[PDB]
């Protein structure tokens, strides 16, 4: 099957050493958005992560209910999580060129 059948087929990809999950949606791979956050990029503070972002206009997006409740069951996410934001790997790739080397 091509990549584009499917946008609710958790898959998995490298970051900065870190296997990151992600969907593939209207054409890109688009990663877990906490993971990116929490872990690849938790020593930068949000304010700053968010400062880069602006800067080079990241576009993040919402997970649908569906990628929601397939994070949850396969163990991504707490079930608590009222949402899950997604970065594009490409945007996650020049989001941590900008922050981990300047």
């Amino acid at each position: 099957s091509m990549p584009s059948d499917s946008s609710t087929e958790l898959t998995q990809t490298v970051l900065e050493g870190e296997s990151i999950s992600c969907f593939q949606v209207g054409g890109e791979k688009r990663l877990c958005l906490p993971q990116v956050l929490n872990s690849v990029l938790r020593e930068f503070t949000l304010q700053q992560i968010n400062t880069v972002c602006d800067e080079l206009y990241i576009y993040c997006s919402r997970c649908t209910s569906d990628q929601l409740h397939i994070l949850k069951v396969l163990g991504i996410l707490p079930f608590n999580a009222p949402s899950c934001g997604l970065i594009t790997l490409t945007d996650a790739q020049r989001l941590c060129n900008a922050l981990l080397r300047p």
